[PDB]
RNA sequence: AGCUUUGCGCAGUGGCAGUAUCGUAGCCAAUGAGGUUUAUCCGAGGCGCGAUUUGCUAAUUGAAAACUUCCCAAUAGCCGUGACGACUAGUCGGCAUUGGCAAUUUUUGACAGUCUCGAGACUGG
């Protein structure tokens, strides 16, 4: 009834908001270009 | 032979450099420039105009500051699972990837500070 057999998350997943992880990055600015190209006049992906 | 003077040239230490350093082809000037001192004396440039190479390096703006670039795709531990295989439903080896790996036996920290002569003691109020 307590909810016995006392436990050990070893390797198990964990229940909640222990997995937090956060990744602060930015990337450097893929830009077009325009001028001087030799190619055909809009953008490239 | 040594010392030494004067002028010039070279290099070096240092100092100075817009009341400084020069050019002058224009004029004047020791056949005298310029002189308030000392003038029956002194003695050198004066007035104007006009200027004040080269190499190296830094920094800034600028898209670019002058010596022959960006982007995409793919390659470069263990627990389960799937097959293949091997050995008797079980075990083992390698391969593969479609969940997980901070809660006492390990890989997410009983560590840190102190003191004494390779060895121990104290504290974490």
């Amino acid at each position: 009834k307590l909810m016995a057999s006392f436990d050990s998350t070893k390797g198990k997943k964990v229940d909640g908001s222990v997995n937090a992880y956060a990744i602060n990055v930015s990337q450097k600015r893929k830009y077009r270009q325009y001028m001087n190209r030799k190619g055909g006049f809009n953008r490239p992906l």
